[PDB]
C-alpha cells in the first residue's frame, strides 16, 4: 500500500460522479494503477453492477508508485466530497498510514482524513454480451421517462425497432408511452439489429439516473430479456457503466 | 365524439389547472365549439369556481360535436405537472373512455387518463349587487393573505372611495394592508358606497396559491356578500372564484 | 410619537435581526438619539451578543422620547420576514404598549407587535487581552464550521504569525482548515503571539448561520479566552458575538 497523489480540477464534478455511483453502492474497492483508477461493485441485492473507469488523462497530476487497492465507505466518502466547491482542486493523497487524505484547495486549504476499510472483493467481470439494440439519448429524456413511468407502474418496457425507440409503462388502467425517432431532439443515434423488447424495474432505474445531467449523452444497450447496459462519459475519457438485470 | 385540442405552453396550462384543483377534486368540462368551460364547487360548498377557455387561446381546436367529460382533478394535475414550459400540450379523445394527453417537445410523451362521471348540479353564476370593484397586482393579494394568516383566520375587506383596506385581528396582534390609487399595487378602484365584508383566510389562501405575482386580479364584493375574484388567462381565458362571506 | 425610525431595505433589516434571534429569545432594545443598541445573552449564558445601529444607517431617525423596549425576538422575526427587498421599513412607537412595524412599497402593510417585559441583566461588553486577530470572508468561516461538524463537537482555532488554522478531531476522522495570506479567504492576519483555543461547534453554527458568504468577518481570540467575532452592517452598524471558550 505505497503512497500516491492524484489531483482533479473541479471538486464538484468529481463529487457528483461519486454520488451517482454511491446511490447503489455502500462500499467499494478502488484499484489504483499506473494507468488510472477503476472501481467495480454490485449493489446489495446483486441486481446492478457498477463499473467506473477514470483514466489518468483526466487527472491534472497523477503520481502512482505501485498498483494497490484501497477500500472506501462510499457514504462517508460522499459526505466529504459534497463539501467541495465547483472551482476547488481536489487532491486525493495516501501516505504510509492507512487513511485517505482528501484535500480541497481553493479559497482555503481544507483536508479531511478518511479511514480505509477492508472490502472483500467479489469475482466481478464486465462480460461482453450480445446486445441487439443500442440507443444514445439526452439524459433529460431518460430522466423524464423514468419519472413519468413511476406515476403509473413499477416496471418500464424498452422497445427498439428500426426507426423508433419506445419506453412504455402500464398500470391497472393508466398508461404512459415515451416515443423517440431520429427526427427528435432527445435521440442522437439508434441502431437495432432486430426489434428488441425488455422490461426493467423503475426503482433501480431511478437510482441509476438520479445523478445524470440533463445535457449528458447516455448510451443504452439491451436485448430481449437481457441486462440493460447504461453508460456515460466523464470528461470524454472516463466512463461510468451500469449493468441492470431484467425483470423476468 | 372525437376532439383534438392543442395548447402552446404545457407548463402554463398546468399552472392554470393547478389553481383550480386547489379547491376542487372532480369536475365536468364542457367542450363546445366556442371553447372549454368548467364549473364546480369545493367539497364544503363555500366556493364556486368558473373556468372559461375560449377557442381563441388554443393553437388548434377541433371539436366534432359538444361533449362533457368528467375528470379527477388530482390525477389530471399529477400528469399535467410533467409538461415542460416549451412543450406542446395535446388533449385528444378517441372513441373510447380515456383522455389522451400528449406532450410534444424533446420527445413525445403520451398519457391515458381514464374519465369519470361527475355529479353535476344546478350550478349557475348569478350577477349579485356588488358595490365595490378593486383591481390589484396578485403580489399585493398574496402577501396580504399570508400577512393576515399570522394573526387570524378571517380577513375583513373595507372599501371606501379612496382607500381599499384589508384588515385582520387576533387577540393581541393586528395587520392592516392599505391601498390607495397612488400605490403601485392598486390598478383600479371603483366604490359606489362604503363596503365591508369578511372572508376566511383558509379559503382565500387556496384561491390565490396559484396566482402569479404579476397577474392582474379583479375583486368584486358587497357588504356581507360573496367575494368574486377574477383573473385572465392569455387575456381571453377567465378564471372566476365566488366565495361565501363569513358571519 | 416617542420615536419614528425608517430603514430603506426591509429584507436587509430582517436578515440582521434573524442573525441575532438564532441564539436569543428576547431582548431589550435601547433607542437613544445616537442610535439603537441591543445586548443579550443566550439561554445558556455562553454567548454574549451586542448589536449597535448608529442613526446614520437610517433614512429618518426621530426619537422624541428616549426609551427601552422589550421584544419577543421570534415574533419580531416572523413579522420582519414579511418585508421585501425593496420595501421601506418603519418602526413607530406611539403612546401605547405596541411597536408599529410598517412596510411601505407596493402597498402599506402595518403590524402591531405587542411589547413585552424582559428581565434585563447588566451586561458588560468587556475589553479582553486578545493575542490574535483574523479577518476572513463569511464563506470560508461558514464552510469550516460545516466541515468541522461532520467530525466533532468542537474545533480548535490556532493562529501563528503566518497561518490561521481551524482543526477538528473525532475518534477517527479529522478536518484541518488552513489559511495563509496567500489565500483569497484571509484578508488580514495579526498575531501578537501563538494563540490556541477551542469552541463549541453548535454555538458557532448558530452564530454564522445568518452571515452572508460575501460578508467580511473579524475574529479576535486569545489562548483559552472567549472568541469575539463581529461583522459590519452598512459599514457603520456592528454586530458582535462573544463566545465562551470550551472545556
Amino acid at each position: 500500500h505505497m503512497p500516491f497523489e492524484i489531483v482533479f480540477d473541479g471538486a464538484k464534478e468529481f463529487a457528483d460522479l461519486i454520488a451517482t455511483a454511491s446511490n447503489l453502492i455502500d462500499e467499494a474497492a478502488f484499484k489504483i494503477t499506473e494507468e488510472g483508477v477503476s472501481m467495480r461493485a454490485m449493489d446489495p441485492s446483486r441486481v446492478v453492477l457498477i463499473d467506473l473507469n477514470l483514466p489518468e488523462s483526466i487527472f491534472s497530476k497523477y503520481e502512482v508508485e505501485e498498483p494497490e487497492t484501497i477500500g472506501i465507505n462510499m457514504d462517508h466518502f460522499k459526505k466529504i466530497l459534497k463539501r467541495g466547491k465547483s472551482k476547488d482542486t481536489l487532491i486525493l493523497r495516501k501516505g504510509d498510514e492507512n487513511f485517505l487524505e482528501i484535500t480541497f484547495e481553493g479559497t482555503a486549504k481544507r483536508t479531511f482524513r478518511l479511514p480505509l476499510i477492508d472490502v472483500e472483493e467479489l469475482e466481478l467481470e464486465l462480460p461482453e454480451l450480445p446486445f441487439t439494440a443500442k440507443v444514445v439519448l439526452l439524459g433529460e429524456v431518460l430522466k423524464e421517462a423514468i419519472k413519468d413511468a413511476s406515476l403509473v407502474s413499477d416496471s418500464l418496457k424498452f422497445i427498439a425497432k428500426e426507426d423508433e425507440f419506445t419506453m412504455k409503462a402500464e398500470g391497472e388502467t393508466n398508461e404512459v408511452e415515451i416515443k423517440l425517432t431520429l427526427e427528435d431532439e432527445g435521440l442522437l443515434d439508434l441502431e437495432v439489429e432486430e426489434e428488441t423488447r425488455s422490461a426493467y424495474g423503475i426503482s433501480y432505474l431511478a437510482d441509476m439516473v438520479k445523478g445524470i445531467g440533463k445535457a449528458d449523452e447516455v448510451t443504452l444497450r439491451f436485448g430481449t430479456e437481457m441486462p440493460l447496459q447504461m453508460d456515460y462519459f466523464i470528461r470524454d475519457e472516463g466512463k461510468l457503466t451500469f449493468l441492470l438485470a431484467p425483470r423476468v
